[PDB]
């Protein structure tokens, strides 16, 4: 969709930026062993460009990756919204999406534990519309003015800039325990949602209540939920830590590869729709971004399909420079008085001045709309347009009164929902309707499976054990205890403190659907999942077995890696570079059993891949009929769930593929009594 | 110090705006309690505008790094060799700031990536700031500064997908190395343990280029800077570095911070090799060529003074992120050479600070200010922090009585270009033929490594080249490696299932040089700061007692001791859940903990044993204090750097010798 | 001066905003525009923008950060910095606070209040409050500017608006531009006046210190320079800034005729020893007389000191009995009269009226 801006350099002679043919390999010097000359313009233009390549990283969500795609509407939604991109069955609109973490800088690891961004631009026929969302439906704080407090506390300590991309330090837990609004998002981030298997295996949420506005001016309250068609999946923490070292680019590579293989990810773009009269009807305030509407109270309506199917051409120009804004709104949508949303509107227009270094950032190709622009914005650094209208003021007669004002009644203008009102004192006060910080964290925790609850407890045990301050640790337990006494007791046990006495004010036993990863069932598709086949070059039969397995697995859309001591035809990777974090399932061919010392890989590497895969819950197996040597060496029981042993390649693959859909065998993880 | 004057204390007081008006910053101003936020809320907008603009562009290279303050002390009056004021008296002290870094990764990437490392030192001298902007490797990849964007584009992530981060293990990097043979020397250094140093404190610093020392009498000599670590040389092993990258991306910055906080500030002897101008071509290569070292056998080191880092920054952004080094920060007594890499650097570092700072007054930031008065006619510019009294800022003037006065060789201690320097010939964009031998010195380096060190280097190349997708690039890589050493090409080719080209002996030789091997540099001169993990259990009081006895002894010897158990309590520093072998230089199991090494919801399956086994595999001293543990770990009791004593004192003595040895290299298989 | 960055958002406890929609939007603009000027967010750190009291907040980093912040826990709420900085508000720490009686009510609207709709009554109040010659100057400024408007439609539209303020203004302006004024529309006409908006009617200046007197002399006559020196002494005693002008510089002469202009003076005096000047390679033809004539035309006090005034005044076509025209032999008597003229400042009887 950005073809007009592409520059091809597959042929031709080197030129300056002004088209003069030049060279760029040797400096101009006063003699062959002489000093470099100031008149060497070839040198200076090239180095000046290099010297200025970098731009400030985003203040948050600095680490991320993007792709192009298409949104297709399922219906004519005119009966709930005037939004043009939703106005007909099958109507297509180009999109660009960027996914991200929140805290880490550029170059930090994809598999840090964090909240994730999911930002979508719809290049609609009535303007760009952005939904700047996260993979968790609730936010840490209730007022935008607190954002720098939250972000300073989670980002590295500012004397030493330690630690990178982590909440596992005193300041973050100090903030969480002093600002109890944080509990809901915290519980989400400490669940598997903090370490998703891929961008494709997470959902997207607008978080805030917004409005849908009809052409007649009537409005309804909505929440956006992008529901993944790939299923929900997480890493386990110990796996995420290893992946952060072995492949910092894991999520961006997963997305790139899925698109290149024709397995572009899909989401149903959905809303919950409720009446204005239901703003306080559900036992919490819909203006409060720390609350979800349980699906039992308001079902999801599917509006259309989001598919990502084209990778960028230049990462910097497209992914780095995309500048999202919730202020990119279109007729048919409006804001609500959520004090978090309200302040965001200011921030994203302002911050692009920092990133772009000037005010004409909407002119970058990735930020341009796909319809004409008519306005009286003039000049500024980097101005690319040559405006013909020499009377850029309203009201004018000298340009015949153009551009015309657009509004509810003319020109398809944006308009504020006309039923909206304000009343009362001008106040810097928090609504008491926002005060319950603990019931919904409890609702979330109650909705997780027992092993999922254990994982969340263990994430908290990990992070809080790294907090140095005994006062901060005590304060954390005080807050956790208000959500669940059992969580506080179990966390306290790891850090050698006592939990405070139960405080049952906010305890309850209610649950809600659709928030558990473990309980979401087997994956609906196994295409793109990664199978590592561990073989050997020592036995020609082992390579034959691996080739037969590869054919049978590739047929079903799995990405197969054959690993051996050294590369050759049919072998993709050496043991030296292989790791269990590179695979969703691991198969040993029985011809390679003897491997389970060499200058070609670290001692015990082949067995360690198999053992790690088992210990992280993955389907594992031995194909060929002789499995005891490998399984006994790995201390893996042959009769274990998600452990496979068959002579028949066909039968092995059938069973193994069921295991890939199950994805994780959770019975391998110990539970608190 | 400019840094003291600009310190802001917020330990008391009410919140104010940046213009001193007391305010609040916790709730937005709204039209009603559930109403929309008002545009007139200046408290909100000033706070959020600041936040929105916090970030600045990362450095174009060396984006990932960490810094500290310290002092340089001269050993002598060096007037006999240089006019440099900071070197003009025995005991003369000059404040310094040093930043260490990787090269390719962006600012949030791992410290333990395999890479060249920066070592940049500012001397705040009494005759101006002097910067030596060096690396931990004495030779550079390329011979002309104009090629720098080519090198850096090739090693940084591929620009369609920005993959891979902080790594040369991709097609483009090896395409460049194999097409640009100058890269061979630095490539061999980067593929050795020098690419994965144990810490910033266990690496040396090098100016790389030949510079000049210039005396007040105008005479000059050629010099190379070498900062020699007093902590010793040490590396990680590759697999350990990979795990570390995930478990602790901040490993080197943390190590430096901690060493300074504990009163173990790192030291270097600041040294030079000094040779006559007439020796520019006398050593079999050209001293203008930054891909060549002067072997120490040809020119010994002269120790000039002591560099010690002993104070951490107060604010990382203000000090470490904003320090803006330049080789153009030179002082009287030092001059440039016609090294075409150095020549172009001079332009780049002045220009690039405009990108970082967003304006031309970056030398006014406290960390960049000098410690002497500034007198010049530079005026205005964004962010101008001075109020200049001289209303006639032009030369020549009478209306300001001719001030500021020109400084030169004979006035005001001016900088002057070494007066013996000349140029002659055509104005040319041609490479000197004297730069053409790209392979002999890489071979010299390789020859000088120990057998296991050669294996590690071969294995680093096997690892990276096996990840190159292009068959053509891989073949071109073998072609170049073969010109350095046929044996290296054969051994690398074996991992990638290609045939090495036939031996080409043009540049082969058997010469060696001192001071380049890590493995051969002997035991560490101090073990202070090294990390000992004691693996214990809360289930046996005896285990915790054993751990406390070990701790007392080890800590008096300057070791950093971490006691690990299932859960925290008095005497226990870390849980098994957060512990990893990469966190320790040595690992000890107390014998009361044996059962853990045979499931718990408190840590991952097999974690205690995995720590011990990893530590063993990675060559660390390991031991049991108080057979069963060694059996479970398949660790031979009679192994070098394996300790087993019931006597704590005996154990501590033996284990401490092991820490100095640092790595037991007999645990690694050889071709 | 160039770097001072003002903001109506720089407000202190004891002052608050109103819902004036012009003021409301200014608050946004002045914070944002300093990013353009300064190129970075730390513009309040420039010396001219710094406050004279301590700053305690959690703002950080940004290009050009000059501070080294000691507090390593810059978030609220914290315990790790003992809860500092503390929140300031109406009841603690002398915080700014919004006036607590302020409220809002109604629909969220992009609508103009009908209370804003009278655009013409106050312009008429202002015009009514000016003196007759002041009204003429205003009409003449409009005649000057509108005559340069090329569009006849725009000129007609201008007369339509002016006519709603005053039919007479519209008629008098229309006369200069060759259009007819529209018929009177008396909706907003009235005869009310208000004090303190007229310049011409504001009376004599309360001080003449700093006002500029040009003394036109000649080097041809030693007597003329002597006269100029005596006058200088008498005028300088009262804090006037005196410039003696002659053909060439020398001791006691500040400016040459070549660089001199009536716009450099608030009053002009010719010494009678210089009467002959009233051609040379040293100044443009007629320059000495032109200075005097321009000063007179523009309403300034003018005079001849020394006793012989007819030659100069006649050459300038300036009446010897005119208000703000002076002639005395006595330097003392000349200066006493002339100083009254400087306080009057402008002699408006010299301007023609419709
Ligand atoms: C008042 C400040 C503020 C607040 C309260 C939030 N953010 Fe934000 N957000 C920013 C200020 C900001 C920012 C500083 O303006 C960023 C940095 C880069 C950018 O364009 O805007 C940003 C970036 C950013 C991105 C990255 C977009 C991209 O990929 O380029 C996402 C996904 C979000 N945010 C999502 C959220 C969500 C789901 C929030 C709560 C519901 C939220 N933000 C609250
Ligand atoms: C022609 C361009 C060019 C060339 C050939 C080099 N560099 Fe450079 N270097 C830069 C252009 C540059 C730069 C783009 O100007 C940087 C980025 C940030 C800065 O201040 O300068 C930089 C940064 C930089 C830093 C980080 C300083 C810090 O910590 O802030 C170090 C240590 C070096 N370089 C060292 C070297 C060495 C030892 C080189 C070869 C002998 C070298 N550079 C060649
Ligand atoms: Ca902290
Ligand atoms: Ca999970
Ligand atoms: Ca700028
Ligand atoms: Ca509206
Ligand atoms: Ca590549
Ligand atoms: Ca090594
Ligand atoms: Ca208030």
């Amino acid at each position: 969709p950005l073809a007009a801006y592409e520059v091809d350099d597959s042929t031709g002679y080197l030129t300056s930026d002004v088209g003069g043919p030049i060279q760029d390999q040797t400096s101009l010097k006063a003699g062959i062993r002489g000093p470099t000359l100031l008149e060497d313009f070839m040198f200076r233009q090239k180095i000046q460009h290099f010297d200025h390549e970098r731009v400030p990283e985003r203040a948050v969500h600095a680490r991320g990756a993007g792709a192009h795609g298409t949104f297709t509407s399922y219906a004519d939604w005119s009966n709930i919204t005037a939004a043009s991109f939703l106005n007909a069955t099958g109507k297509q609109t180009p999109v660009f999406v960027r996914f991200s973490t929140v805290a880490g800088s550029r170059g930090s690891a994809d598999t840090a534990r964090d909240v994730h961004g999911f930002a979508t631009r719809f290049y609609t026929d009535e303007g760009n519309f952005d939904i700047v969302g996260n993979n968790i439906p609730v936010f840490f704080i209730q007022d935008a003015i607190q954002f720098p407090d939250l972000i300073h506390s989670v980002k590295p300590r500012p004397d030493n800039e330690i630690p990178q991309a982590a909440t596992a330090h005193d300041s973050a837990w100090d903030f969480f325990s002093q600002q109890p609004s944080t509990m809901h998002t915290l519980f989400w981030a400490m669940s598997g949602h903090g370490i998703p298997r891929s961008y494709r295996h997470m959902d997207g949420f607008g978080v805030h209540t917004f409005r849908f506005v009809k052409d007649d001016g009537s409005s309804k309250l909505i929440k956006w939920h992008f529901k993944s068609r790939q299923g929900k999946a997480s890493l386990v923490w110990e796996e995420a830590q290893v992946l952060s070292g072995k492949n910092a680019d894991f999520h961006r590579q997963d997305l790139w590869d899925a698109i290149e293989s024709g397995n572009g990810p899909e989401w149903d773009v959905c809303v919950q729709i409720v009446d204005e009269s239901q703003a306080q009807a559900f036992g919490f305030d819909l203006l409060d971004p720390t609350k979800i509407i349980p699906e039992e109270y308001a079902p999801l309506t599917k509006l259309g399909l989001l598919k990502l199917d084209r990778n960028p051409t230049n990462y910097f120009a497209e992914t780095e420079q995309v500048m999202f804004q919730p202020g990119h709104i279109v007729r048919g949508i409006d804001f609500t008085e959520d004090p978090l949303l309200q302040g965001r509107l200011f921030s994203y227009l302002d911050t692009q001045l920092n990133r772009n270094g000037g005010p004409n950032f909407e002119q970058l190709p990735i930020n341009m709309p796909r319809v004409p622009i008519h306005n009286n914005n003039r000049d500024g650094a980097g101005q690319m347009f040559i405006h013909r209208n020499k009377y850029p003021y309203t009201p004018n007669t000298l340009n015949s009164g153009y551009p015309r004002q657009a509004n509810q009644n003319a020109g398809r203008g944006f308009f504020t929902a006309p039923g909206r009102t304000a009343s009362g004192a001008l106040v810097r006060e928090v609504s008491p309707t926002f005060n319950d910080h603990w019931s919904q964290p409890r609702l979330f925790f109650n909705s997780l499976t027992p092993v999922e609850q254990q994982f969340l407890v263990n994430a908290m045990r990990f992070e809080i054990s790294l907090v140095k301050s005994e006062e901060v640790k005590k304060n954390v337990l005080t807050q956790l205890n208000r959500v669940s006494h059992d969580v506080a007791v179990r966390v306290a046990a790891a850090i050698g403190l006592g939990a405070p006495d139960a405080d049952d004010t906010y305890y309850h036993n209610n649950k809600t659907a659709g928030v558990s990863i473990v309980g979401s069932g087997p994956l609906p598709t196994i295409k793109t999942l990664r199978v590592g086949i561990l073989a050997t070059t020592s036995e020609s039969s082992a390579l034959d077995q691996a080739a037969q397995l590869r054919t049978r697995l590739e047929k079903d859309g799995l990405v197969v890696t054959v690993v051996a001591e050294t590369l050759r035809e049919g072998v993709d990777q050496t043991y030296s570079t292989a790791d269990a974090t590179g695979f969703d399932g691991v198969v040993v061919v029985d011809g390679a059993a003897a491997l389970f010392s060499s200058p070609l890989f670290p001692t015990g590497r082949p067995l360690q891949i198999f053992v790690d895969a088992y210990r992280w819950g993955k389907p594992v197996g031995v194909c060929g009929g002789k499995s005891s040597e490998v399984l006994d060496a790995a201390d893996v029981p042959e009769d274990g769930d998600g452990v496979y042993s068959e002579e028949s390649v066909d039968m092995f693959v059938e069973e193994f593929e069921k295991g890939l859909a199950t994805f994780r065998f959770t019975d391998r993880f110990a539970l608190d009594s």
